């Protein structure tokens, strides 16, 4: 169904497109009978028409995540860009949000950016460990009632590694 | 693996019940050359060899919990025997334990029997609505964090649903 309305939705978009042309040519046709820069002729015409995404799509707003991910990483390798990024409160964001969002390797990415940002910082891995400590604990309360809870731990373990192995 | 375990297991009880039966026979024949009653006969033959279950078997203790389910339901229905048995501390161990495993018979069968439990009893109505409260609450205060804590909450709205719905 979402391809035949894709296909669809392709064909309404070239006739409209060819429509609207032959609505500006003839317009200028009949007023021949105002100069633009360069720029405003691509506001203006058709070449400036298709290349933006929908506000509430699900796809598009991943790949922002991404991209907001890696360019946070190229940025975390500055120290004191990494002092104003954990002073901003991106641990905790990181922490609550994207741990656990989006696929293996961004996942893996993300925990790479929360080891980096702790560096040489003993404030932000207190932090950080307070936020592992306090989930396990609280999970391991009620771990005896509800397993899921004792499996739902993987993700604050792996960051615990992944943090413990770079010296 | 398991199935051809199973045929060779069978085979070795078969074997080894022939031979204790010749060396029994053997023996008597030479003894021959005391008064055992009925039951006495029994205990002794290999009649009374092959009924019984392993004693780290989880099929077997699933079935356990599946008859004590059935039976504490029986027993329920009388109101002395109910309130002996909320005096027990059966309502807890139902709710942390049966509520979530079995084939969903079994859980639902459990759901009646908490419910039942609680058919004129308001310090045990209190109590069962005291737990669904408290795991509630403790779930959706993690919840935006982690979506698994709301999503694991239906056989409590369902225990819910079940109490209202009876007069
Ligand atoms: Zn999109
Ligand atoms: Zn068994």
């Amino acid at each position: 169904s979402f391809d035949e309305l894709s296909k669809i939705i392709q064909k309404v978009f070239a006739s409209r497109k060819e429509l609207l042309e032959y609505d500006l040519q003839q317009r200028e046709a009949a007023t021949k009978s105002p100069t633009f820069t360069a720029s405003q002729y691509r506001a203006l015409s058709v070449l400036g028409c298709g290349h933006t995404s929908s506000t509430k799509c699900y796809g598009c707003a991943s790949a922002v995540t991404e991209h907001c991910i890696t360019l946070l990483r190229a940025l975390a390798t500055n120290p004191a860009l990494r002092h104003i990024l954990v002073s901003q409160g991106l641990i905790r964001e990181l922490f609550d949000y994207n741990l656990r969002r989006g696929a293996a390797a961004m996942r893996e990415e993300v925990r790479q950016l929360m080891c980096l940002l702790t560096r040489d910082n003993p404030e932000a891995t207190q932090q950080m460990n307070d936020l592992i400590i306090g989930k396990v604990s609280t999970a391991l309360k009620g771990h005896w009632a509800n397993p899921d809870l004792a499996s739902s731990l993987q993700y604050e373990m792996l960051l615990l590694t992944d943090s413990i192995s770079k010296e």
